[PDB]
């Protein structure tokens, strides 16, 4: 809903500009010009809300990646999908993947929230421990390869945030086929 | 013989930027984590800015000196990247806790002049090297900051992973970081 993703990206816009524990909920109410009792209606506090952004945003990348997941092709074409989709949810939700980026191990995480994230986690982790047992990926610890692919995106998207670097297809490309030769056996 | 508190001052800092946050730290709280007197801190350093200068200088000139010295000059770039690769894992896995804080603060609004001289005169050696890679069509034609990044981040995010006992080091594991990263950077 417009109400409820308004309210999202005004905690987002605070949860920067004032730090997680700085903000309230009167604070989220007044920058996405609802009331704090419509708010209450839909969280019962800035814990319930922070969680349900964080779970939301985790769905929604799984939705990403999920969706059209190529099961009966090589692991080059699933790499390849999951890389540009993993690429194009982190370039289009900043916030959300920034926010959620940097409060994967928060405090303030529910139980519901860490098995979201730890059944995301898996799912990778089954495809890499296949390739791995194949031949067709380094026999390194697969969190050592999540580490590889996944620890330059997420630096490379706060760098383009910042204006530092700036967006293209061709970067996206060299950034993904440079990924694929980190991991793969050569 | 009168030794240096430095080492357990700046011990004292990580922990408490870590926790609380560079900004929310103060020199009492250094001092009371330290075991020393506040006036002892401000003996070596007049303030939480000098401090911090202090230790991010120091760690840099470290790695540098680390990687620096023995760099094969006269190899091939495959071989620079080996010596530089190991030695900076090396330096990180020896010096666990000023690593991560010094090289996630070396655009911080805090880094005085001769800090950022410091960092701008270790970076650019390596940009160097990398352009040259880049023309002679050896590296990916990345912008040569992107293959900083894709060679630091996995080595810096590992170290943190192995610190916490989740992953166990080996020099088996690192010939593998090392054989992975070189091959992220190459034309293949
Ligand atoms: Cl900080």
């Amino acid at each position: 809903k417009n109400k409820q993703e308004d309210i999202f990206d005004a905690a987002m816009q605070l949860f920067a500009e004032r730090g997680y524990d700085g903000t309230t909920i009167p604070m989220i109410a007044e920058k996405a010009k609802v009331g704090a009792g419509t708010i209450y209606r839909y969280f019962e506090n800035k814990e319930a809300l922070v969680n349900s952004l964080f779970s939301k945003s985790m769905l929604q990348l799984s939705e990403m990646i999920k969706t059209d997941f190529p099961v009966e092709a090589n692991i080059r074409e699933q790499f390849s999908h999951t890389y540009n989709r993993l690429f194009e949810f982190a370039r289009n939700n900043v916030d959300a993947f920034l926010f959620t980026n940097s409060h994967c191990d928060s405090y303030f995480l529910d139980e519901q929230s860490k098995k979201i994230f730890d059944d995301f986690i898996g799912f990778f982790m089954n495809i890499i421990e296949d390739g791995i047992v194949k031949g067709l990926l380094r026999p390194l610890p697969p969190v050592a390869l999540i580490i590889i692919v996944y620890q330059p995106l997420e630096k490379l998207i706060k760098v383009i945030a910042t204006g530092q670097l700036e967006y293209s297809k061709e970067l996206v490309k060299e950034l993904e086929e440079s990924s694929w030769n980190a991991i793969r056996i050569i």
